[PDB]
């Protein structure tokens, strides 16, 4: 049928999808700055579609209860037809391939450890091996289903710690566990992904860093409900930007130009 | 219809697929060991097929002819019907994915330097600014395609130089590169994958090093002919064996275990 505009769900996660500002009273594509705003304006040129991008309504990434088996979250739009495609740093899974499609990823990352800078803390090993610092991850997403899942002593360890710490170790934004880091003196120390590890510490105030390896090795991938036509031309089209040197334009834009460290 | 022994390509590469010692003269799939042998057990066992693992006839990765249009290497193994899967270090490309399909990624990567200890050269930069040192690349390969599609100043002056340097910069496996570095008294440096980079300069004479950040990033993947219906339960088998730990721990086998530097 006719060419329809495509509904883009993403969710708002510095640096990828930002309000500008001075934007947050107007309207329309053009509201929002980042890494994935400027990936979705190139996958929509070059698989020749319009677009419209729309913030998740409950700010998750996507998990399924286990009580009602409803998926939430991006994933949850997708497999419930309320968007056609998920532009995001949405972490591609096994339990998440079974339900939707996922491109070849525009990005690769690890689960890390972030901490307030002068923690005695420089591994995962280190971190399972003491209580004085509290420990956790995000709510309903990959980084704490890693962790639900691992057969890994030191994970296993740190699973069996984090499920029943109280006050609940887990936040609800990225932002959020940036913040309890930061006003811990300390006392948090946050797992997340990577990439947005990489790029607070990048970000006044300087005061958190990246510290160990990575825990693991994943990727990002754009989104789309299973078996939709749509599929194909995202996947050929992020192979292109990749090949073109256009992600990693990107990622020095978002990351390392922009910062003020 | 009836199960049929899976046809596996694969190709002569250290540490992925190495004849065992004493096993030249003997027969079947135990004769070969590595990372990718490895690996393949595992795809098998996941998806529940009986293998022969096989080496490519023509020792090459695969690209197409630009004047016969005909696909060698692994690829035209897959796409002319003669293999079924391959469990190799292939490089998901774009012109690639347009005629095989692949798995999400079992291994990350980039192009590399590797030069002889003491080489004056820190960066791709630093090669295409001077004269002295020859460098080159792998042929009928993605490393190769990368320098002559870049529209990327550096390595556009790179591909310049190296396309009609004399006598040949090219080589025809990753070992004849090896020898040519080791054997250059320090005027010659090889552009490869950072993985395999990575295993050299842990094996004797131990007179080789990576230097500088990668020049791309991208992935590995399983392949199948386009279409084939063995394409899904190897793609989510890829996904469990990174979730469960498995590629991490192939991984340091073959390449930090093995170690001798
Ligand atoms: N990017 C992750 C978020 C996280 O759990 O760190 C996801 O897709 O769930
Ligand atoms: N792994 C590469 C070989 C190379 O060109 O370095 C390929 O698949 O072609
Ligand atoms: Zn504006
Ligand atoms: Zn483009
Ligand atoms: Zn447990
Ligand atoms: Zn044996
Ligand atoms: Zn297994
Ligand atoms: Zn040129």
């Amino acid at each position: 049928g006719a060419n329809k505009t495509v509904v883009v769900t993403t969710i708002l996660e510095s640096p990828y999808v930002m309000m500008k500002k001075n934007h947050e009273m107007l309207e329309g594509n053009e509201r929002y700055e980042g890494y994935c705003v400027d990936l979705a304006a190139e996958i929509a040129k070059h698989c020749g579609f319009k677009y419209k991008l729309t913030i998740v309504g409950d700010g998750k990434y996507g998990a399924r209860d286990a009580d009602t088996k409803i998926w939430n979250g991006m994933v949850g739009e997708l497999v419930y037809g309320k968007a056609d495609i998920a532009i995001a740093p949405l972490t591609i899974t096994l339990v998440r391939e079974e339900v939707i499609d996922f491109s070849k990823p525009f990005m690769s990352l690890g689960i890390s450890i972030m901490i307030k800078k002068g923690t005695p803390i420089e591994s995962a090993e280190d971190l399972s091996k003491q209580t004085e610092i509290a420990y956790g991850t995000l709510d309903s997403g990959s980084t704490k289903e890693f962790f639900r899942r691992s057969k890994i002593a030191v994970f296993d360890k740190m699973w069996t710690y984090m499920r029943s710490a109280e006050p609940s170790v887990f936040v609800r934004t990225t932002a959020e566990g940036v913040a309890r880091v930061r006003k811990s003196k300390g006392k948090y120390a946050y797992l997340l992904e990577s990439t947005m590890n990489e790029y607070i510490e990048q970000r006044k105030p300087c005061d958190t860093m990246k510290v160990g390896g990575n825990l693991d090795s994943k990727g990002y991938g754009i989104a789309t409900p299973k078996g939709s036509s749509l599929g194909n031309a995202v996947n050929l089209a992020v192979l292109k930007l990749n090949e073109q040197g256009l992600l990693d334009k990107l990622k020095n834009k978002w990351w390392y130009d922009k910062g003020e460290c």
